[PDB]
């Protein structure tokens, strides 16, 4: 009665912790260590195995096969932890070349947020009207800008979209000579009470330095955004590995349960 | 004499450390590891158990049941540690969907600060006057703004409450044409000593860039505030788990004490 | 000859490391783990004890009592480590209510810097003149401001002391109409070369935003100062616990030494 | 059947983790610990060896030689981990004197990005035209500035290249007296509507302080860049050590496989 | 053949790692733990010793003395690690009073950079001319300012040297009334085109707030500089301890080698 419980509780707990390690968010600070830490908890347990199946007295290959399979599984998990952490730095050494895994990471992120399976993708409010049709705004295979949206598309084309209307307004809109809203129509005599349009050119340099420091801060902001994106990609890969290993763990448990009468 | 002490001191110390781990604040840096670290301290101790109850010589299911229960308890604690840490990042992968646990976290935070049990909620200075009544300022089921307070309500409606009087003063107050306090009454001839009301439009752009960098800093401030809120939620969940497991640990100790004569 | 040395060196080293852990500064990042790490170093050592005093072959309660006492001491130390770390975050959950331990922490900090024992408090340069007397500047039981000093009192009453002379100069000093030092005496005709006293009101808004960002930075400065104060309080509590446990460790060592002939 | 598997799976897993540790990016926070952590996982395993080859009962030098070789390999790896981490701080104590390893690190970084082996260096689009020739812009043995490029050469000569045309425009270009583009040709009567060219000298001091704080921020930016360069150098050295130890591990595995029939 | 190798390789590896731990830079984050981590690697190894020299079967004081010496050495190293880390925070509790170890740390830093031994101090380019003589600029026993240099002396006397010529130019230089270089000679009629010398006093307040935030940033810069100095001092003390323990380790190895025939 105590043998089965003492052999099942620790193994089941270790198998559950192995999955919980990946279920944890992308904590690059501790993950790389946590994945190994759990492994240590198994090594000590291996000693107890020597009591029930010594390496020179008892010959029980049945449970030894399952133990070796679990050891290989945890080793592969610890190894893939390093590959996952690799996506957090992207050192210049190379390896995981960019422009290849980004399309897969974006697809995974879109499938996690917007479910794709028939349970929620097909069974949902839909119609055959223009609300689900496609046009020049959807089919952008020719490198067309995205539609105007507040999720990072309206201000994107403006700020990040260099050479656009916000920075290069070459299209003749007629505001410089047709409208007077904050734009005098070819008014060359508009003087600031007898002075030029600018009180002191030093203000221009002050504004330039202010914009320079603002861009310096935006550089760190973009670095933090890239770090967050790398963390999200690592978490997505961890979730994928968890989903993949879930089936293997379930199969191993089913085999150990169905093969228990053969040994016990 | 030495057997009972040697079997009680380590188990009691481990049971106390298991609770102290949750009693620790929400230290995401070490908590995720600490919860596992303590577990290691038990694994080695398990070896000592093999001396008193070998897995193939002695059959003592009485204490084995309690040992397995303690192992399952610590495993569940380590597993819930990961669920708690999950509330610290809220990755885009999903899982703990927001807008559901926030109402429970706020309720727990309000109950911890403002006690709700009869010991302090009912036995306190109270009266049947307007000080405890309700009005349009308390019953805000129609999405009404909170009362004016300095705890994050007076400046909230002003700054975060867009489209309000601070940004969209559409209500005709009469200050633009009835009062002269920092608001000339339709005075179109008010010139800055012969110059327009503004010395140089470049100052407007300088102020705009200053406000832009101020908003950039406020973004990081809000990120830090959200991180602190997530840490507080994790600490609240840890305290809840501690309170829940306290009864289980007390019951286990009472059972081990009352069942000691059966084994010893 | 080897038995006594092998039993004394590890125990003495562990007892010294237990105290050195608290002697370490308030390193919240590693302390919480360090206190537990040392504990692990003892668990393995316990295995060696099983060789000299098996749990079912040898009955030696003499040294077993001291071993259990040391185990309880290290467990209490590890437990108090969590209480110490609790003073580093002060989560909204409650527990260590403020306004109670602050007066004790300040007293401990003043006693550590300014020694209070007769060895250095009484034996020091002193006299019965006004240098050691008290007046309205020392007896501030009526919530009086502290004396003017550069240790955080001169600028404190100025900046942090709202409603004072620096922000609300209600006392009629006579500088607005009696002195002309940076204060024209009721000079309403003082114009900036024909212009108002201010060139552009936009400069006022620029200065206001500059002061706003300065206050935003001062907020983080105050947060860091509070964190440093919490770290100092944790270090003070650690030093107090070290001083308390020093006597217990000395008594345990004296007992083990005087009781050695009984066992050895 | 179980003996060979139980002796091969753990050893192979440890050998793979030893290489994966170096395959991990330059994580100075955990690397220094990770390299040692894996070592611990071997120590416990050594205990199991005592079951198959006790230190006083069985004499099997064949596998003992391979075990000692693996132990020495992991020890050398752990030792070189410290030398790698040394490149992350470069303390004033000395040791790894600069100006010597920089030329090797740059060469390694250029070889990793731009492959040098014949597989990709020689087999690639090339021609005997000027596209592959050399001139005064390529042969810069006389300390000549690099060609103008956007990879850190166009703005480098401008900002970091003190005493240049951007800061010391001594070459007579003729813009001060030949061109009027933002440079009045010796126009001494150009007044800002009756005022000097500058409205207020205080703006000059404001711009000077703005540039001072910008340089203060650039100092931290350069510190972060140097830290990133040190991390990249550490990662390059780790990859080099990995490539070096790969051949040794392969040779050890081949020897253990070919020498298995002698022992088994 | 296997006994000697199995007893020498682990001990030698541990002795080398003990020194490599100190050879590592002053990593306060991991050092405090690393020093203890290595210790754990020894505890497990101690178990193996019980196989060759049980605590109740074999009496071998020869190697037991060396084992106890190594244990005491590693314990003293771990203890001194805490004293080294103490120099990283300098808590208000006291202990290592400043103004005493600073002169020793500076001397050690100067001896490490500028070698003092005859191998490099005496054997170097030197002469008996004024290049090696002393004058009022070298003998500064009367608290004289250091010579003008770019290593932190030219700008030091200017910025940090309050009450100097940069802030208190009391010496009558004659520039206020003798030179017109950015200093009108008692020109009271110099008006900014009919306006006072300053366009708007608000610019003075803006510059004052800019300087205030610059000083706030300089405060954090000085804090980081002090932290770096403390880290350098800790690294210097670690190197000193390494050099001290090198002789002890060499003596222990020589003794173990010369005393091997007595035991083996």
């Amino acid at each position: 009665l105590y043998y089965g419980l003492n052999l099942l509780i620790p193994c089941v707990l270790i198998s559950a912790l192995a999955l919980l390690v990946f279920l944890l968010p992308a904590d690059s600070g501790e993950k790389i260590s946590l994945g190994i830490t759990v492994l240590l908890s198994l090594t000590v347990f291996m000693l107890l195995v020597a009591e029930i199946m010594p390496s020179t007295s008892d010959s029980s290959p049945s449970i030894a096969q399952y133990f070796a399979s679990t050891m290989i599984i945890v080793g592969l998990s610890v190894v893939v932890t390093v590959i996952v952490l690799q996506y957090h730095h992207h050192d210049p050494d190379g390896g995981k070349m960019p422009k290849w895994t980004r399309v897969i990471l974006l697809n995974w992120c879109a499938w996690f947020l917007r479910m794709k399976r028939p349970g929620e993708d097909k069974v949902r409010p839909a119609c055959q009207h223009k609300q689900r049709r496609c046009s020049l705004a959807s089919v952008e295979m020719s490198a067309v800008a995205p539609p105007p949206a507040s999720n990072g598309n309206l201000l994107y084309i403006g700020f990040r979209g260099l050479d656009g209307v916000h920075c290069v307004p070459t299209p003749d809109s007629g505001v410089v000579c047709g409208r007077m809203a904050c734009s005098p129509t070819h008014d060359e005599h508009l003087l600031h009470g007898g002075q030029p349009p600018e009180g002191d050119p030093d203000l221009a340099k002050i504004l330039e330095e202010v914009r320079y420091i603002a861009n310096r801060f935006r550089c760190q902001d973009e670095s933090e955004a890239v770090c967050s994106e790398w963390k999200f990609a690592a978490c997505v890969v961890d979730r994928l590995c968890l989903m993949a290993f879930s089936v293997f763990t379930i199969i191993c448990t089913i085999g150990i349960l169905m093969s228990a009468p053969n040994f016990v």
